[PDB]
């Protein structure tokens, strides 16, 4: 780093009392509009799902590898139901990280439909918006191809020749994916996020999220919000609920999607659960399942170490 | 990371194998036509310029710093010449990560400006291709705006409310701040690179870099290409040549850019006088201004505490 700049900033005082005053002069009174106190708290299952992955350019193109995991939780304790991924390698492409990406999220929501069924709540990592992806050009695709989708064959996606298809494919299952789940499972998935770009709420320059942990402090909800977005269609009039919640006093707000119409009952109902699996304000069946799937970076090293291995054994003209 | 995927890698030969064949039947006969070796070599000063950049996501905003350095080197030595950084907030968006990096290009261009005429040649870090950035809608800006390019206002840039129009406005910096170097520097800039994502010699699934970096070894240089892309405008028939070289017997290969027409006895030249400031078949000098604005783990560790200190310290109501 530059020591110039260190010293320097020991300037940045116009940008920080700027934002203190415009959120002050925004929003101190709408917030306690909106936000509901619910100190009081009150057996019951959850199975969290998270993922994890990487890749990294290479010559032999990218190395990557995935991985989800599905965690059953309650009152008498946590443990792991089962683990899914893959190491491999794509060719060299501008979107291999995503295609890294997508294919993590399609072997998280396929647990969600393998091992859902197995509580009463099933904790998905990541809003509802950011699972379901963008919108998808349907007219690239063949008869052949939407197959792939209906079977969700994930090795016959993978092993597509273009680049853009797979991407495009890989959304696809996704939507399809989250689809099932939303229909085997109707409100009893409960899409968690840490983080968030809604202004629903206030409006601001700000996320909403970042809004409700600068003004108040105690465990509570806010005001709900109602939003919308072959068996894909199924889908498309789907009107969902967030809200944010802290789950404890003094600590993070989190947002959370449910498919359906809730209210305050229910809300309270839902806090007052994941609170008994909750440690300083997040579910630990996630923050578990989360630890587990991230790849360290001496995981990283160790994946490199083993592919190259198998490239100086296998090939002989390989530097 | 989970266990069992480890365990399952010690499958992927399916790939392994696959891309190997590919590649050994695709082009092992048309390297070497297209390879040039130059084994032998032969005072000559270079600038480098490289920049360092980071921001991360927080309640105030994009918390970010920049730096860019220019140093100067030849075979007495090499010595930092400017230095040039920035710590400051984003309001939240986007494009917060790509208007941090503009802006960190911004700061490596105008030091090329600064200082480039130190030298006989100036050394950027990165490829032509990807400085000059996309194209740009022109049509968003009004004559205020546009002045801003003209006057090369930093400080006025950073300062627009919204935020499409600020990464827009940064491209344009940018395109205005290469047009200026090509002018006054002709041919004298050498625009390197470790990596890219060229396919003009070969046209295969992998780049043509990775296609040498396998089947040639010894220092040389490539077949040379002829590509293409106010001020700006005079930027829109700039014809400039690649090649690809390896410095040193057994090192990297790296990809040159230079605005102009160029030959092979200059192509050798610009070898045989780059090797005399190069340690492992790379330009030291550029090493040495990349690891100086490098942002450490640790650099980023003292930002934050000192940006989250004067928080707590001019706002009282924050938490
Ligand atoms: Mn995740
Ligand atoms: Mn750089």
């Amino acid at each position: 780093m530059i020591r110039k700049i260190y010293d320097k900033l020991v300037e940045i005082k116009n940008q920080i009392y700027n934002i203190a005053n415009y959120l002050k002069q925004e929003i101190q009174d709408k917030v306690n509009e909106y936000w509901n106190e619910y100190v009081i708290n009150h057996t019951c299952k959850f199975v969290a799902i998270d993922g994890g992955s990487f890749g990294r350019p290479m010559r032999i193109g990218i190395v990557y590898a995935v991985g989800a995991e599905s965690v059953i939780g309650d009152n008498k304790g946590v443990k792991t139901l089962s683990e899914d991924g893959q190491i491999g390698i794509f060719k060299p492409g501008n979107d291999a990280q995503e295609r890294i990406s997508l294919l993590m999220e399609a072997l998280e929501l396929s647990l969600a439909l393998r091992d859902g069924s197995k509580g009463d709540y099933i904790l998905m990592d990541g809003s509802l918006s950011k699972k379901i992806g963008n919108k998808v050009d349907i007219q690239q695709f063949s008869d052949e191809e939407l197959k792939l989708i209906r079977n969700v064959d994930l090795n016959g996606i993978i092993s597509i020749k273009d680049e853009r298809k797979m991407r495009d494919l890989l959304m696809l299952l996704n939507q399809f994916l989250v689809s099932k789940i939303i229909e085997e499972y109707d409100g009893n998935v409960l899409w968690i996020s840490k983080v968030s770009r809604g202004r629903d709420l206030f409006g601001t320059d700000y996320p909403d999220i970042t809004v409700l942990e600068l003004f108040t402090e105690k465990r509570g909800f806010s005001k709900l919000i109602i939003k919308n977005i072959p068996e894909i269609e199924v889908l498309r009039k789907m009107e969902y609920t967030t809200f944010y919640t802290r789950l404890d006093n003094g600590k993070r707000v989190i947002r959370v999607d449910i498919v359906g119409r809730v209210d305050e009952k229910i809300v309270k109902e839902i806090m007052d659960r994941l609170s008994g699996v909750s440690i300083k304000g997040y579910p630990f069946p996630l923050l578990k399942a989360h630890m587990d799937v991230r790849f360290s970076a001496m995981d990283r090293e160790k994946i490199i170490k083993l592919v190259g291995s198998k490239l100086h054994k296998d090939i002989e003209w390989w530097p």
